[PDB]
C-alpha cells in the first residue's frame, strides 16, 4: 500500500525540490499545503481532525496548546539526527515547550526594519539611522519617509513589544497601562505617516520600490531583496536588526495528536535533520535554520549575513515573546484597533 504524508506549512518556507527529493528517496507520497496567516493554522488546529500529519506553528502558540491535547510528544528514538539541533535554540524553544517534548525547531528570525537603501539615503541623508528603531519610530523621520511609503505589520503582539522595548519598558510588560498609555501615545504620533498595516503586502512593495521602509520579518525582507535582484530592477532592499534589540521568534514542526501517518512523519522530520536538507532550504528562503550541523553547508551569502545568522553581540540584544494572560491579550487587541483607526 502507498505511504502518504500530509504537511501544512507557511508559504515560501521550503526549497522548491525539498518534497520531490524526499519522495524520490523514500517512496512516500507527500500532500503539501500552505497557509500565509497564523490565524488560519491555529483555527484549524483548535477545531481538530485537520488531516495533517505535520504542521508548523510558532513556538509561542505551542505553549498555549500543550494542555489542549492538540499535539503528541515526539518519539526522539525515531529521530537519530536530533543531535544536530543547536542546543541553545532548543533551550529557547523549551521556554514554550519544556524538555522539547512536542516541537522540533525548524527556522527562526527577528522582526526588524526592511528598507530601500537608495530611497532612505535620498530622503534622510548618507547617515540615515538604519541601525536604529529611530529610523521608523521617530515621527520626524517618518514624516520625511511618508511620501515614499511606510508599512507596519498588522501584528499587535510584535509591534507593541517592539515599541515597549524601544521606550525602555519591559518588552513583555504585563501592565495594561503600558499598552494603552505610552505605547499607544507613540503609535498615534506615528500613525498619520503609516501607509498601511499589513503583514505580507510589504514584501512585494519593498521588492518593487513601492514602499521604502517597513516593519517586517527578516527572511521575508531578504526574500524581497532577492526578488528585486532576480528581476534586475535596480531596487536595493536591506534589513536591520536595530541596535536597541528586536524580537526573535521560532517556528517549529509539530505532530497533531490524531496524525494517521506517524511513521512517515518521523521519516520527514529526520530528513529535515540531515544537514544538507535544511541548509538547502535556508539557501532558498533566507531564514536561519535551527540545525547547528547544517550551518557550514549554508551558502556564504546567507550564513554570513548577520541579519539572518546574527553573531553573539546581536543575539544578546534579542528578546522573545512571553505568553500573556487573556486579560492583557484583550487590552492589546483593543488598543491595536484604536491605533489603526487613528
Ligand atoms: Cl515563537
Amino acid at each position: 500500500e502507498q505511504k502518504t504524508l500530509h504537511i501544512y506549512n507557511w508559504t515560501d518556507y521550503i526549497a522548491p525540490d525539498t518534497v520531490a527529493n524526499f519522495e524520490k528517496e523514500t517512496g512516500i507520497k507527500v500532500v503539501y499545503d500552505v497557509f500565509d496567516s497564523n490565524e488560519v493554522l491555529e483555527g484549524k488546529l483548535m477545531a481538530g481532525s485537520t488531516g495533517f500529519d505535520l504542521v508548523v506553528p510558532s513556538a509561542s502558540f505551542l505553549e498555549r496548546q500543550l494542555t489542549a491535547g492538540v499535539f503528541q510528544p515526539l518519539d526522539k528514538s525515531k529521530l537519530p539526527e536530533w543531535k544536530n539541533l543547536d542546543p541553545e535554540l532548543l533551550k529557547l524553544v523549551a521556554k514554550h515547550d519544556p524538555d522539547n517534548k512536542f516541537a522540533m525547531p525548524y527556522m527562526w528570525a527577528t522582526t526588524g526594519i526592511g528598507y530601500n537603501v537608495d530611497k532612505v539615503k535620498a530622503v534622510l541623508g548618507e547617515n540615515a539611522p538604519v541601525d536604529s528603531w529611530d529610523l521608523i519610530l521617530k515621527p520626524e523621520n517618518l514624516e520625511k519617509l511618508k511620501s515614499c511609503g511606510v508599512s507596519f505589520l498588522d501584528d499587535p503582539e510584535e509591534v507593541f513589544a517592539t515599541v515597549l522595548n524601544y521606550l525602555g519598558k519591559d518588552p513583555n510588560s504585563t501592565k495594561a497601562d503600558d499598552y494603552t498609555g505610552p505605547a499607544t501615545d507613540l503609535l498615534l504620533k506615528l500613525r498619520p505617516n503609516i501607509r498601511y498595516f499589513h503583514s505580507s503586502q510589504y514584501i512585494n512593495d519593498l521588492a518593487n520600490g513601492d514602499i521604502c521602509v517597513a516593519i517586517g520579518w527578516a527572511g521575508s525582507v531578504w526574500q524581497a531583496s532577492n526578488r528585486a535582484k532576480e528581476a534586475k530592477n535596480g531596487v536595493n532592499v536591506s534589513f536591520s536588526i536595530p541596535k536597541e534589540g528586536a524580537m526573535a521568534w521560532f517556528d517549529v514542526f509539530a505532530m497533531p495528536a490524531d496524525a494517521k501517518n506517524k511513521d512517515e512523519a518521523y521519516q520527514f522530520l529526520n530528513y529535515l535533520l540531515r544537514p544538507d536538507v535544511v541548509a538547502h532550504i535556508s539557501d532558498h528562503v533566507f531564514y536561519a535554520n535551527a540545525n547547528k550541523a547544517a550551518t557550514p553547508l549554508v551558502s556564504a551569502e546567507v550564513r554570513e549575513n548577520p541579519g539572518i545568522y546574527p553573531p553573539a553581540d546581536v543575539r544578546a540584544k534579542l528578546f522573545t515573546q512571553k505568553v500573556q494572560d487573556p486579560k492583557i491579550d484583550r487590552v492589546r487587541t483593543r488598543a491595536w484597533t484604536k491605533v489603526k483607526s487613528g
